[PDB]
């Protein structure tokens, strides 16, 4: 079954709401949907009610407006569920509530028949909007997001869409796969068109079977390691997201070699006038990197976490064998380049000729990305204006240090989630 997507880039009213706009534990409550680009269309109910989504493999629920959302300004710009004028519908009133990143969705449960492209999942079980407050919806271009995730992460343990869909015997195999570079996009569910892309796809199970999670390496940006991830690195393959979400140490090492604008942090000058030298001598030293801020007294938290980072940028300059007297005054400038979580890591749009290929290690192979798949353009020509596609994201600690890989990777990289085999596979979109 092929499910066509098109792809509405990043404009500049997202960037201006985002701008104004967790770890331990959930992801989805880190979503931000504003950073969506390709959508697809489904329809709930008979006859079918249509409702622009977002394919979501890093979500396990369906949920649409309902007729039963009066009060949010948000539900007067989108679609909305009107169960009454639909045949097939079964009332599953459970009350159930998502928490995202830049917005919140409550409402009920209810069933009905979803369709997409030609699959009619029966006894689908989704969750009505009867309220959904946030930015994110607010700016909105779509009206759901459909998830194609693992039941365990799924509201209400509801059973998603892709197990109905491949139990009820609507698919092939147990497979579907994204191809975001329609240059539009389109998914097929159980299969995939070998003319999406160049050559085989490397396989990686799923690690953690809740969320489309493998386990990658190393993070190299122009043949150069960031070390942070060399010890392994979790990552999400996530469609309803576009920006690389990484860690905060190896993502301002990309915005100095990529010259992202980035925010001056205090507590990075801070640990590096007050503490640099003791560091440096530490790792000179060779005592544990660990046992560092420990000993070094500074492990209140905010600060025990700009040393910890601080640590990490220093061990991989001595590990890219740099000169000592220059790590310093290295690392003081990296604490100009911090991540702004508000202003855009904004590139100068002519500087993509000098930038580095920035590459990912999976599976055994890097994956490598032009500067002209990783920098995005979001405005008019002459005064555009480009940004890195990265977002920090520090890493859900002990939830494995990750990453979420989105549009900006599975643009370039086509996806096949494979369900049967748990296994993700990359390979060259076509």
């Amino acid at each position: 079954v092929r499910i066509a997507l098109k792809k509405r880039p990043i404009d500049r009213n997202s960037r201006v709401a985002t701008g104004l706009s967790e770890e331990e534990g959930d992801i989805v409550a880190l979503k931000n949907y504003m950073n969506a680009q390709y959508f697809g269309e489904i329809g709930v109910g008979t006859p079918p009610q249509k409702f622009t989504v977002i394919f979501d493999t890093g979500s396990s629920n369906l949920w649409v407006p309902s007729a039963k959302c009066y009060f949010s300004i948000a539900c007067y710009l989108h679609s909305r569920y009107k169960a009454g004028a639909s045949s097939t519908y079964k009332k599953n009133g459970k009350p159930a509530a998502i928490q995202y990143g830049t917005g919140s969705i409550a409402g009920y449960f209810s069933e009905d028949s979803v369709t997409v492209g030609d699959l009619v999942v029966k006894d689908q079980e989704f969750i009505e909007a009867t309220k959904e407050p946030g930015i994110t919806f607010l700016v909105a271009k779509f009206d759901g997001i459909l998830g194609l995730g693992f039941k365990e992460i799924s509201v209400g343990k509801a059973v998603p869409v892709w197990y109905k869909m491949i139990e009820q015997g609507l698919v092939s195999d147990p497979v579907f796969s994204f191809w975001l570079n329609r240059h539009g996009g389109e998914i097929i569910f159980g299969g995939m068109d070998p003319k999406h892309y160049v050559g085989e796809h490397t396989y990686v199970p799923v690690t953690q079977k809740g969320y489309w999670q493998f386990d990658m390496g190393d993070v190299l940006v122009g043949g150069k390691s960031t070390g942070f991830c060399a010890g392994g690195c979790a990552a999400i393959a996530d469609s309803g997201t576009s920006l690389l979400a990484g860690p905060t140490a190896i993502i301002t090492e990309i915005n100095e070699k990529i010259g992202a604008a980035g925010v001056v942090s205090q507590e990075c000058k801070t640990i590096v006038s007050q503490y640099g030298q003791q560091i440096l001598d530490l790792l000179l030293a060779e005592t544990q990197p660990k046992k560092i801020c420990s000993q070094v007294g500074l492990c209140a938290d905010p600060m025990c976490s700009a040393c910890e980072m601080a640590v990490v940028w220093m061990q991989n300059q001595l590990a890219q064998n740099k000169t000592q007297d220059l790590i310093l005054d290295y690392v003081n400038q990296l604490c100009n380049r911090l991540p702004s979580p508000m202003g855009e890591s904004a590139v100068d749009c002519g500087s993509l000729g000098s930038m580095p290929d920035i590459e990912f290690t999976i599976g055994g192979k890097k994956f490598a990305l032009k500067p002209e798949e990783y920098i995005l353009k979001v405005g008019e020509g002459a005064a555009a204006q480009c940004i890195s596609g990265f977002t920090a994201m520090d890493i859900p600690p002990p939830r494995g240090p990750l990453w979420i890989l989105g549009d900006v990777f599975m643009g370039p990289y086509h996806t096949v989630f494979d369900y049967g085999k748990l296994r993700i596979g990359f390979a060259k979109a076509a």
